[PDB]
């Protein structure tokens, strides 16, 4: 009984965390015999043990002990790694793993205030240095009163944290003037939380006559984006008189028509704005926001992409071709979007991009190990195979 | 010599003006015998006098005499209106004329204060409300120090105004991090100035290891508009370290394929910022930011759209067709944008779309005037035509 290595456990392909918090990935791959396991950089060259920053265990795993703040090497911490397993019959190496560490540092958050008509819908957002925003999100949103609010279903009582961590008011009235806001921060890695500094107040305008619709940018479009199984927010920001009211429309593929959208038990439509309470791939297209008033209308495109965890099966996972034959190779994924698609065989990087790959005729040199390889920007997954002679 | 109705004199598409200054419009016509002007709304039905707010004047001026608040009325200042030249042997509208009287009413500003890393550009935006945006824009930027700043050309140096009003710093370090500025808003109707009362001010982030480039924004979508012969602004906000390189691309029109843009006297790239001077048609397009450092690269794709202004030219200006002969119309326009071309005879919407329309067949019923209308998003325009029996 023998046969090439496999990949069992695969770390995953992006990980972050601090300095003080250290970091341990391991790949575990079964194989007859035991094959040896090997880290490389994205360029394919193999690790160097950097004593304090980066080592290998020689277990099969790798990690990162917590290191001071000026001991940072970029070439160590913000890198694109994987994991090779290799042996007599073959080799295969892990999909790419992206390492990023963030050292430890302070930062601030600020709320700009949005002049609103009264009676129309509300929003403020707390705005965030771009850098951090993967790694921080707001928890909760507080009244001056002292009460706090923090995101849920149930979507009445005029005030809700939507997920994206933006606080909602619909039906203002000068009511809500007195009233100031701001926003908890929590930061992923550390997990230490910081309120707020700027208090974010709602300031109110009485309209005087009539104002068509009017949206806060101007641009006609943007670009939307989530991952699958999560709420998802399609925000219309537009303030006019009098009260507007708001349709939005989905196009169909490639068509300059739409459907209306169907408002619903999962999808729900807050007085601007849409929601979708778990996301599938189907609902990823163009989107419309139509607000209409008495004296006019006007409008904006979204595009929203619904994100699915990518996964790769090879088929057959091994076989047996004779000399002068052709061979077969199947790769079967799952997941959305998909950019790039390849092939290699023990790494090497062969091939074009195809879903299947195939060998006119059998030959000596052929066997060994074959993976197939397809990713997106922020994502990435592998399959692999045995080929043996006969 | 007998002719069908011409207009020499045709209002502008867009009018806006302050309750306490008024306006006076005007359209005039030619024509043998002399056309009968008459002042319509876009509806068909003749405009009537109205005490101290709308009054016609005897030489075939329409005027809006200034008036309070309280005596704001809808139906007359946010009506759209039009003006009708007519003959003996047929009529014809004007380009759309849009009335909109802004009663006197208060705005306002504030300053979102831009988080930022030492060494990268820094943009200050004066934010404002969606309705007053096409009413006010940034005149000028003063300091805490008091100092003030314009968009001046000679783009160098430290701080820079841009055309759009953003306020644009270049290697920023936390010498400038202390400062704090305000805008400066003018009122373009009633020209009055307002200084902002929120005081910007920059939070600088000491770098600690390697970051990948980062978006403001996180949408890969925006889309602008300005008028030709205008300084257009294409930014991009990205925030990396090590300071990134940024470079601008053109698309091919309807390709995936991309080229560079060509530097010189006329277009200036200013850090991530490309601006474009002096703007023709020819630069419509989509663009690319592209930013790049050690770490990675992150990009942006951004669609442009110059305008240029709408006049029509129909041909032949005149003829004479027997009956059962064809006759042949071409209308021959100029501007940019181009959303429809519609057709109209005697002042009613008839026919389909084209530049060009014909009758097989000729019919007593078919002598008049003919006219064609282009329009888009923003303005519109007309040209006449006569066509006589033989
Ligand atoms: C709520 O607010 C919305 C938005 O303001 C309004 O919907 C808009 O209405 C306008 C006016 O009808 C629409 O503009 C129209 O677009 C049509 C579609 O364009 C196609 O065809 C042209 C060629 O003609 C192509 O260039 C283009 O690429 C498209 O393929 C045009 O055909 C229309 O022209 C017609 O209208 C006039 C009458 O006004 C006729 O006289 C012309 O001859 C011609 O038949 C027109 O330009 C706009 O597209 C609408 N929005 C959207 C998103 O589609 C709602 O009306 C409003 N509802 C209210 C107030 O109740
Ligand atoms: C269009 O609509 C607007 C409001 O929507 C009107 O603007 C108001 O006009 C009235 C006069 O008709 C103003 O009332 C007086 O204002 C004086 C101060 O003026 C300052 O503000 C203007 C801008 O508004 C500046 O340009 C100017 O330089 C000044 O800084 C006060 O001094 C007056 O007080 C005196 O008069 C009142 C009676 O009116 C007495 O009772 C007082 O005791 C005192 O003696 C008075 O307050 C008003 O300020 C304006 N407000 C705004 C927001 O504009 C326009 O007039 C209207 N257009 C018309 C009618 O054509
Ligand atoms: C500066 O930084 C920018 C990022 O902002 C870089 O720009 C992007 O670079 C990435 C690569 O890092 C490019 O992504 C590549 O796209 C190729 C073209 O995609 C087409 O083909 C796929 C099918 O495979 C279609 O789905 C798609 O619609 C396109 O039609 C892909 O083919 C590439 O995949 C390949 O790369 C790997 C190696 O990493 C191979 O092993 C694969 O087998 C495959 O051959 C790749 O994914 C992206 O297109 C770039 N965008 C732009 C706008 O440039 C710059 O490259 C960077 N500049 C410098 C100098 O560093
Ligand atoms: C990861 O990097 C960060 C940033 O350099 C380190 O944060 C800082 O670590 C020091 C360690 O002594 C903390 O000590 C503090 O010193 C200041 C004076 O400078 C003093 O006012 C404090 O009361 C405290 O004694 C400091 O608070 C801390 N700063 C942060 C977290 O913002 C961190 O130490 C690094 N991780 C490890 C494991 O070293």
């Amino acid at each position: 009984d023998q046969k090439g290595p496999v990949f069992l456990k695969e770390p995953t392909n992006r990980i972050d965390f601090s300095n003080s918090t250290g970091a341990e990935i391991e790949c575990k791959a079964s194989g007859n015999p035991m094959p040896e396991i090997i880290w490389i950089r994205s360029d394919g060259t193999a690790v160097g043990d950097v004593p304090g920053l980066r080592q290998i265990s020689s277990d099969g795993k790798l990690v990162f002990p917590p290191f001071r703040a000026e001991d940072y090497r970029q070439e160590v911490h913000a890198q694109v790694y994987a994991c090779l397993a290799r042996n007599q019959f073959g080799s295969i190496i892990s999909r790419d793993v992206h390492v990023r560490a963030v050292v430890n540092q302070f930062y601030g958050a600020d709320i700009l205030m949005e002049y609103v008509i009264r009676g129309n819908a509300a929003v403020l957002k707390c705005s965030i240095p771009s850098f951090v925003a993967d790694f921080v999100r707001v928890e909760s949103w507080i009244d001056e009163e002292g009460t706090e609010l923090r995101p849920s279903e149930n979507y009445d009582g005029k005030y809700l944290v939507l997920p994206s961590g933006e606080l909602h008011i619909r039906e203002v009235g000068p009511e809500d003037g007195y009233k100031s806001y701001q926003c908890r921060t929590k930061h992923r890695l550390t997990g230490e939380t910081r309120l707020s500094a700027t208090k974010g107040r709602l300031v109110i305008t009485e309209p005087v006559g009539s104002k068509a619709p009017t949206f806060a940018t101007a641009s006609k479009i943007s670009s939307l984006l989530g991952s699958s199984s999560s709420d998802i927010v399609l925000l219309c920001q537009a303030q006019a008189f009098p009260v507007p009211y708001t349709r939005w429309y989905k196009f169909i593929e490639g068509t300059t028509r739409k459907q209306a959208v169907v408002l619903n038990d999962r999808v729900k439509q807050v007085s601007g704005t849409l929601i979708i309470k778990d996301a599938v791939v189907e609902d990823s297209g163009k989107y419309l926001c139509v607000v209409n008033n008495s004296v006019g209308g006007e409008s904006v495109e979204t595009v929203l992409t619904v994100t699915a965890p990518l996964s790769a099966k090879i088929d057959p996972p091994t076989q047996t071709v004779d000399f002068g034959r052709p061979a077969v190779f199947t790769c079967q994924y799952t997941g959305n979007p998909i950019k790039t698609v390849s092939w290699m065989k023990d790494g090497k990087a062969i091939g074009h991009s195809e879903p299947v790959l195939r060998i006119e005729s059998v030959k000596k040199e052929d066997k060994g190990m074959y993976q197939c390889f397809v990713r997106n920007d922020q994502e990435s997954a592998e399959a692999s195979a045995e080929l043996k002679l006969g």
